[PDB]
């Protein structure tokens, strides 16, 4: 009926070990355990609807589909969007080829080709800074990781966990994180501005997979994934 309306879940189709459609077509992931474990403690149906990055924000708006997943927070975003509390912290660093010359920190990126991913938090966050005009935007960060270890940009910036989980699902081989650690991000479900109906659906599974343990089981399985 209303609480038995299939709830149609939004995210990446390109963002592991979070969310991503895997080599069978499943959807698949950190995000998507959760997601799937929260639908069972709140006795809801849920229908997984993976896409590109670049629309899913549109989407929520839209209302193709009722949340997402996993979604960072931040003020821009909190103006049109109703975040739960964070499921987990992504942090994000800086990747380099090897031989290339290490960078401590972002200001260090001033004057050089950086690649990242089309509209992330890191985007946004870069542009604010006069980076934009030496800046390759990507339609997921592998595609960003692939270009560094093409030779075809100077660094990338990058989520770290998915950093390392694509650096060695794509074999790029040759890249390393240098600036690590920098910039974390409160990650975690989002739905259309004042549906406090779901957004409380939501917050309460998750706050229910935390007490029972559930939650860190989940978390385990994904090496690296980090807690609030
Ligand atoms: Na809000």
């Amino acid at each position: 009926r209303d609480r038995h309306r299939t709830i149609v879940v939004g995210g990446d189709r390109d963002y592991p070990p979070y969310e991503f459609i895997d080599q069978n077509g499943k959807p698949a992931g950190y995000n998507v355990e959760l997601t799937r474990a929260i639908a069972e403690v709140m006795g809801m149906t849920v229908e997984f609807r993976l896409g590109a990055w670049s629309e899913m924000f549109s989407a929520l708006k839209s209302g193709r589909v009722d949340v997402l997943q996993g979604i960072s927070w931040s003020e821009k975003r909190a103006r049109q969007i109703d975040f739960t509390p964070p499921h987990t912290i992504v942090y994000h660093a800086i990747f380099a080829r090897r031989d290339s010359p290490p960078a401590a920190g972002l200001e260090d990126l001033r004057g050089r080709k950086v690649a990242l991913h089309r509209d992330g938090i890191m985007h946004e966050y870069l542009a604010e800074r006069g980076y934009g005009k030496d800046l390759v935007l990507t339609p997921t960060p592998a595609d960003a990781l692939r270009l560094l270890a093409a030779g075809g940009c100077d660094y990338a910036v990058v989520a770290m966990v998915p950093g390392m989980y694509i650096i060695r699902e794509n074999r790029l081989t040759n890249l390393v994180p240098v600036a690590r650690s920098i910039a974390a991000q409160r990650y975690g479900y989002a739905v259309r501005q004042g549906d406090a109906e779901l957004l409380a659906r939501f917050s309460e599974g998750l706050a229910i997979l935390r007490k029972t343990g559930q939650y860190e089981a989940i978390r385990a399985k994904w090496l690296g994934v980090l807690e609030p």
